[PDB]
C-alpha cells in the first residue's frame, strides 16, 4: 500500500484517515502527543511523532490550523522536497496579507505546497461528497506536485479541478465563505 501522511489528529485528520483507508492507502499520523492521539485512530494507522511520520511518506496533509503552522518550522530540513497539502480554512474572507497556502510555502520554501481539499467537510470525507459537488479545487506552483495531488483526489473519488498556480489559493480559501 502507498503511505500518505497527515499532520494533526483532530476532526479533519480523522475523517481524512477514514477516507484514505477506504480508498486503499496506508496512513501515518504525525502528532505532538502520539501516545495520547493513538486512541483517536485504528490500530492499522501508524501514529507517531512528526519527525518520524515524515520519513515514511512524501505526501503530507497539513491538517492543522494556519495559526499553528510555525510549530512545524523546526521540521524545515526534514520537509525538503516533500509535498505539503494545505487544507486550511479561515473565518473571514481575505483574512491575511497572503493566502494560507502561500504563507505555508513561505515557511517551507524548499517544500512543495499544494492547496487542496479545504472545500470538503469532515462529514463529507466520511460519507462522500454530494453527487453534484464532488469537486476539489487544487493548485500549486509545482506542476509535478499539483498532478500528484490531482491523482490522489481521483483515487479518493473526488473530481479534481486544476486551478493552476498557487496564486489561486486565496480565492479557493474564500470560496467556503461566499455562497
Ligand atoms: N473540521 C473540518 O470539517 C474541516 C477542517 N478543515 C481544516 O483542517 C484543519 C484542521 O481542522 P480541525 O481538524 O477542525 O482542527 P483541530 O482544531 O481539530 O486541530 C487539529 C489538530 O491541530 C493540531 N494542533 C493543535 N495545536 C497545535 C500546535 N500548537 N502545534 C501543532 N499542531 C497543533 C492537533 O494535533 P496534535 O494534538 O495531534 O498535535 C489537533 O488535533 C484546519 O486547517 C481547518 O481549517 C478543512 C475542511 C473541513
Amino acid at each position: 500500500k502507498v503511505t500518505v501522511g497527515v499532520i494533526g489528529s483532530g476532526d479533519f485528520a480523522k475523517s481524512l484517515t477514514i477516507r484514505l483507508i477506504r480508498c486503499g492507502y496506508h496512513v501515518v499520523i504525525g502528532s505532538r502527543n502520539p501516545k495520547s492521539a493513538s486512541e483517536s485512530f485504528p490500530h492499522v494507522v501508524d501514529v507517531t511523532h512528526h519527525e518520524d511520520a515524515l520519513t515514511k511518506t512524501n505526501i503530507i496533509f497539513v491538517a492543522i490550523h494556519r495559526e499553528h503552522y510555525t510549530s512545524l518550522s523546526d521540521l524545515r530540513h526534514l520537509l525538503v522536497g516533500k509535498i505539503l497539502i494545505d487544507v486550511s480554512n479561515n473565518m473571514r474572507i481575505n483574512q491575511y496579507p497572503e493566502s494560507n497556502a502561500e504563507y505555508l510555502a513561505s515557511l517551507f520554501p524548499d517544500s512543495l505546497i499544494v492547496k487542496g481539499f479545504n472545500v470538503v467537510s469532515a462529514w463529507a470525507l466520511q460519507l462522500g461528497p454530494k453527487d453534484a459537488s464532488r469537486q476539489v479545487y487544487i493548485c500549486s506552483n509545482n506542476i509535478q506536485a499539483r498532478q500528484q495531488v490531482i491523482e490522489l483526489a481521483r483515487q479518493l473519488n473526488f473530481i479534481p479541478i486544476d486551478l493552476g498556480s498557487l496564486s489561486s489559493a486565496r480565492e479557493i480559501e474564500n470560496l467556503p465563505l461566499r455562497l
